[PDB]
């Protein structure tokens, strides 16, 4: 539900998106 075009119910994606930009630093190194 997060397709809205970046309106409200972005921030549940967003904070996934802080989350896994972090952890798709990682898969890099791993």
């Amino acid at each position: 539900m997060a397709t809205k075009h970046g309106k409200n119910s972005w921030k549940t994606l967003y904070l996934k998106i802080s989350f896994l930009g972090c952890k798709v630093v990682v898969l890099l190194k791993r």
